[PDB]
């Protein structure tokens, strides 16, 4: 149970919920066919924002995670909630109106299982920071940035995987082109994916991270 509550970009750490469509409730999405998968919603209604955060292309941003909106650095997520972390971008005409539901998404970050250490565990232990590299080669303009943590502690059953995501409203600044291939959310995940329907208690130090291949600048 966790929420992407604030974003650091270009040397500024913005306030809780600034530019981020945060739910007040920290519960999971478990149906990967739901439109709620894009930017949360449904059982976790989100709070609208009229703010857009400036982000330099080619820079690293930091998605900061907390158990609840007012939690501190020792209360990111239950350490049992082992799984991957991921991040996606979608180019949008207007970050104040686009719901993120549908096509246009591309993966820009993923952290799976590395010699016994899960991506979520690293975010928990490093103070709730998920590090995300914004591609250098993409066009300026408005985007949604979707950051995600997936807990797999109950994932050996269908729809047992727990997905926690929020969308930040950003304006990317600074030879440019979008990726050739983009994807739909919902669409990228299926309940039978080998990284979602999985028994993590039988792994020794390959985990197949769900979703499309990460975009790399050409
Ligand atoms: C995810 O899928 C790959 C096959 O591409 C496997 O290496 C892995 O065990 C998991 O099933
Ligand atoms: C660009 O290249 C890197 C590997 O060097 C991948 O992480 C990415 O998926 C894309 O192929
Ligand atoms: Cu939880
Ligand atoms: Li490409």
């Amino acid at each position: 149970h966790t929420i992407f509550v604030q974003l650091e970009a270009d040397g500024t750490t913005y306030p809780v919920s600034y530019g981020i469509r945060t739910p007040s409730y920290d519960g999971p999405i478990t149906d990967v066919t739901s439109n709620d998968l894009a930017c949360n919603g449904g059982p976790n209604p989100t709070t609208p924002s009229d703010k857009i955060i400036t982000v330099n292309a080619g820079s690293t941003v930091k998605a900061i995670w907390r158990h609840t909106l007012t939690s501190g650095a020792d209360d990111v997520m239950d350490a049992s909630h082992k799984g991957p972390t991921l991040a996606y971008l979608k180019k949008v005409d207007d970050a104040l109106t686009d719901t993120g539901i549908g096509g246009g998404w591309f993966k820009i970050q993923e952290d799976g299982y590395n010699n016994g250490q899960w991506g979520t565990s690293t975010v928990i232990t490093n103070g709730g920071f998920q590090y995300i590299d914004i591609p250098a080669c993409i066009p300026s303009g408005q985007y949604l940035l979707r950051a995600e943590m997936i807990a797999l502690h109950a994932a050996s059953s269908t729809a047992g995987a727990q997905l926690y995501m929020e969308c930040a409203q950003i304006n990317i600044v600074g030879g440019t082109a979008l990726p050739s291939t983009t994807y739909s959310i919902p669409g990228i995940y299926k309940a039978t994916d080998p990284g979602l329907l999985v028994n993590i208690y039988s792994m020794s130090p390959t985990y197949t991270i769900p979703g499309p291949a990460k975009f790399t600048c050409p």
